[PDB]
């Protein structure tokens, strides 16, 4: 395939950072890659395993090298000579972007970050920029369907971009209802049409942007915590809608009500959605102190 190719030599691992069920994640310098970086980082996603996985690893490298853009996760290329077959991510120094929520959440510093819970501005920051990658796979009309701040990675300067993570199955396996024996199914992020009917477009997307929205002001709560699956499904179908959350302004919470009418139809575009909070985001202390 069209997609870009990196020789074995060039990669040198360190540690291993996760392993999921199918799938190990390393740190490893990578040399060569970039121009102006003669030795930079890198993390390794190694294939394990079967015939059939050979072709999903196929599908993902075609997806990820088409599908690049400032807030989806960066993807350089494989490893294709010798087994175990490679896939080459750029590192993100502060893990999933639930993860850096909950350790900066209102349970009592650094580099990239004041001390204490997140500000107001820098939580607005990082719902702006998930609210952009949304903008982009819509333009090109991908439809997600595990949109979610575990499938976020966040870098440097707090870069926020989206993915999707097998790891995420093992590690926030209480995220998902288990059905058949082998699908799984985020049904706390997903809208009525979709856990009734078995439907995904864009308009359940964004509803998942509004539970993500709920996700960020709780500093990475789960959505409907206190409820099981099964009762969980029973209150999103009957029409019941979480809480506005203690950090979240007003206005937010009605951008989050907007992702979430109950006919798919008269839901908000993401581009809409991301004008706001874009802009709610660059606006001044003066302002944001009000809010
Ligand atoms: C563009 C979008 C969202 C539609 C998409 C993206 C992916 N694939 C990924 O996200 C994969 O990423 C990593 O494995 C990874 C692991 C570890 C790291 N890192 C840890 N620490 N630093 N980096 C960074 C990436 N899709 C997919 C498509 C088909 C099947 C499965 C998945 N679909």
């Amino acid at each position: 395939a069209c997609v870009h190719h990196i020789k074995r030599r060039d990669i040198v691992l360190k540690w291993e950072l996760g392993e999921g069920a199918f799938g190990k994640v390393f740190l490893a310098e990578c040399h060569n890659l970039l121009p102006e970086q003669d030795k930079m980082l890198v993390a390794v996603k190694a294939l394990k395993e079967s015939e059939s996985a050979r072709q999903d690893f196929q599908r993902e490298a075609e997806l990820l090298t088409m599908l690049q853009h400032q807030h989806i996760v960066r993807f350089f290329g494989v490893c294709t000579e010798g087994r175990p077959l490679l896939m080459v991510f750029e590192y993100m120094r502060h893990g999933d972007l639930n993860r850096f929520l909950r350790s900066h959440g209102p349970d009592a510093g650094g580099e990239d970050v004041a001390p204490g819970p997140l500000g107001l501005g820098q939580l607005l920051a990082v719902a702006s920029q998930v609210a952009a990658g949304m903008v982009y796979l819509a333009g090109l009309h991908f439809v997600h369907r595990d949109l979610a701040t575990r499938n976020c990675l966040v870098g440097q300067g707090l870069v926020v971009k989206i993915g999707d993570f097998g790891m995420s199955r093992d590690i926030y396996s209480t995220d998902y209802y288990r059905v058949g024996g082998r699908t799984m199914l985020p049904i706390r992020w997903m809208p009525p049409e979709s856990i009734l009917y078995r439907k995904f477009t864009t308009e359940s997307d964004v509803w998942s942007f509004g539970v993500v929205l709920w996700e960020i002001f709780t500093y990475g709560k789960q959505p409907w915590y206190q409820l099981s699956n099964t009762e969980a499904i029973d209150c999103i179908t009957q029409g019941r809608e979480l809480e506005r959350p203690r950090a979240c302004p007003p206005e937010v919470y009605a951008i989050m009500r907007g992702c979430w009418q109950r006919e798919p139809q008269q839901r908000h575009s993401i581009k809409d959605v991301h004008a706001r909070l874009q802009a709610l985001a660059q606006a001044p202390p003066v302002y944001l102190d009000v809010l």
